[PDB]
């Protein structure tokens, strides 16, 4: 049983899945665990963990948001808030579990959070692209291959972009074109990315109450149940916005949609789920279904003779 040994799970899979079918526990907004003032908490915390224990617990989808405050340097942010450290960490973190681990495979999303400070020349994509992506330092870190909807196999070891830049010159990765991927706003939605290759079904209505955010990620998740298809990639965000007003912190959802979605999953059986980016990932709760550990365990494992 998977959920058992999180640290290694994907190293137990079929190495010729696509990552698309393979349903992957994501943490959405992961470099907020940085924060500590209980006020700003409530709105803008998202995870307890580091980086390095979210993987442990069997988090594979990262989601990065960032702001340039200088021509050569990334920070990590949640919009307007720094959340005190910049990409290099994380990327160091991937890179010394990718080696500990080395049959793993890491999507990192990269979204730009806020302007850039007013000195600074180059977009966000620019140095991304040449202090990052390009840097020599991280050169044999991430996925490099030509492979629009690659596999298990392909990109073990490595961290394959998930790109939330807009247009870009790199060309590994999802959206990694010169379009980018068109992201519609608090919503479910689908667009097409690598330079159509993919069709890209995104569940991210950041806004709604309670019972409208769980239908919707119900929703996905009933259609990724039911669909098969190799070329279509499922990201359900399970995360909503805390409210200034309306003060149910991200911690309190958190701790009704992920034991309600973690039961959905547990009752469905081994199914596709797609990739579901969550809040708190690894954070139970005593007598709670546990969304990591249910995300990881509905992967099927077909039995082989050893
Ligand atoms: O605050 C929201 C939230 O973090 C979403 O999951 C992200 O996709 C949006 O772009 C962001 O505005």
């Amino acid at each position: 049983s998977l959920s058992k040994s999180p640290e290694n799970w994907m190293s137990k899979l079929d190495d010729g899945k696509h990552l698309t079918e393979i349903n992957i526990p994501g943490s959405h907004d992961s470099g907020s665990f940085t924060l500590k003032d209980p006020v700003k908490s409530v709105w803008a915390k998202t995870q307890d963990k580091d980086y390095l224990t979210q993987m442990k617990s069997g988090v594979r989808f990262f989601d990065i948001r960032g702001r340039a405050s200088a021509d050569n340097m990334i920070s990590v942010h949640h919009g307007m808030v720094y959340l005190h450290h910049e990409l290099g960490k994380f990327l160091d973190d991937a890179k010394y579990y990718l080696s500990a681990y080395p049959n793993e495979t890491i999507v990192m999303s990269m979204k730009k959070d806020y302007d850039s400070d007013s000195k600074v020349t180059k977009t966000f994509e620019e140095i991304f692209r040449e202090y990052y992506y390009n840097n020599p330092q991280y050169q044999n870190l991430f996925y490099t291959g030509s492979n629009a909807n690659p596999t298990l196999k392909e990109t073990k070891g490595k961290i394959v972009l998930f790109n939330r830049m807009g247009g870009t010159y790199i060309k590994s990765g999802y959206g990694a074109d010169t379009s980018g991927i068109q992201w519609a706003d608090n919503a479910t939605f689908e667009t097409k990315i690598n330079n159509g290759s993919l069709n890209l079904k995104v569940q991210d209505e950041y806004k709604d109450y309670y019972d409208k955010k769980v239908e919707a990620v119900k929703n996905l998740l009933a259609k990724a149940k039911t669909d098969s298809n190799k070329d279509n990639v499922y990201v359900n965000f399970l995360s909503v916005a805390s409210g200034g007003s309306a003060f149910n912190s991200t911690y309190n959802y958190a701790s009704y949609i992920n034991p309600e979605i973690a039961k959905t999953i547990k009752a469905n059986g081994k199914a596709r789920t797609g990739w579901l980016i969550v809040d708190y990932a690894g954070y139970t709760w005593p007598g709670y279904d546990d969304i990591v550990s249910e995300i990881i365990d509905s992967n099927k494992l077909e039995h082989h003779h050893h």
